[PDB]
């Protein structure tokens, strides 16, 4: 999409059965627990156009997904059936959508709203994982503030009532460091700059104590064969393996299948709890063959993943399943 993302946009959040305007001063910040509709009006190549992006946060509920479908059909009809329509799940945003925020990162908070609970309040201590893709599109995703949530490949922002830290993994890019700084501007906090390996005591204390975290030779590498994830299933009646594009999200791990994560110097074979034995056997055979055409093969089970695996994902919830 050659359009530059600087057209007029309106953003609404699904709240119950309605779409509700988002504060225009916070465009670019979204709750991961919610669904949104973005109406983007632009002009490119001498012609006007409109796109509706329907963005589904990773923790948004089925009720909100269904509500969004009604709301977008309504909007579509209101506009006379003119917009291009695009459905996007968190982590799978196209470059064009990432460009709508003036070069700022997409910031994804924990929580959101629901019919029952209303708007959740922010935690007093917060941790965000800041990751950029190869193209430079940057996401700052809120996670639980524990030492184990860190990964060497990315930048992190840690905000507490009394302090703020910008932790920079050895593998973190300048886009990630910049994105972390933009997040800190939104949080209205001035950071202590912390490099991986020289953390001050206050940093670990703020996280509830020092602990091992998500690291490996490849996670620590700054240069970047960037890791590829594959879904392995025999559900269609024969065994096949296909790639999972976009940012690597925990939801991409199919609990009824086997997943291959190739980090180049290692291939993980992740076994879903409801996957059949044959899917593991064939995934192991396929992985060995991939490797041999041109390296550890590490088997991991759902719910028992090692930090070296979990570090490649953008956010991880220990109680996801
Ligand atoms: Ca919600
Ligand atoms: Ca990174
Ligand atoms: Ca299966």
């Amino acid at each position: 999409m050659d359009d530059d993302g600087t057209g007029q946009k309106q953003i609404w959040r699904i709240e119950g059965s309605n779409k509700v305007p988002v504060d225009p001063a916070t465009y670019g910040q979204f709750y991961g627990g919610d669904s949104y509709i973005i109406l983007y009006n632009y002009r490119h190549g001498g012609r006007q156009g409109q796109i509706i992006y329907n963005w589904q946060g990773a923790q948004s509920t089925q009720d909100e997904v269904a509500a969004s479908a009604i709301l977008t059909a309504q909007l579509d009809e209101e506009l006379g059936g003119t917009p291009v329509q695009s459905r996007v799940v968190q982590g799978k945003e196209p470059a064009h959508l990432m460009s709508l925020f003036g070069g700022k990162p997409m910031i994804i908070y924990k929580g959101g709203t629901s019919r029952e609970g209303g708007q959740t309040a922010p935690a007093s201590t917060r941790l965000f994982q800041v990751r950029a893709n190869s193209a430079g599109a940057t996401r700052a995703v809120e996670v639980l503030p524990k030492a184990g949530a860190l990964n060497s490949n990315d930048a992190f922002v840690l905000k507490t009532p009394s302090a703020a830290y910008l932790w920079v993994g050895t593998g973190a890019s300048e886009a990630e460091k910049t994105g972390a700084q933009e997040l800190l501007r939104v949080l209205r906090a001035q950071p202590v700059q912390v490099a991986e390996g020289s953390e001050p005591d206050g940093f670990w204390e703020a996280l509830g104590g020092k602990a091992a975290y998500r690291t490996s030779p490849r996670l620590k590498d700054k240069k970047m064969h960037p890791p590829r994830l594959f879904a392995c299933s025999n559900k269609i009646g024969r065994f096949v393996i296909e790639e999972v594009p976009g940012e690597l999200m925990q939801e991409d791990l199919a609990t009824d299948d086997v997943m291959l994560l190739d980090t180049w110097d290692q291939v993980f074979v992740w076994v879903g709890k409801d996957s059949q034995e044959e899917e593991k056997t064939e995934a192991l055979t396929s992985a060995k063959r991939y490797i041999e055409t041109d390296t550890p093969i590490t088997v991991v089970k759902q719910g028992f993943e090692p930090p070296s695996f979990v570090g490649w994902f953008l956010g991880w919830d220990d109680d996801y399943w």
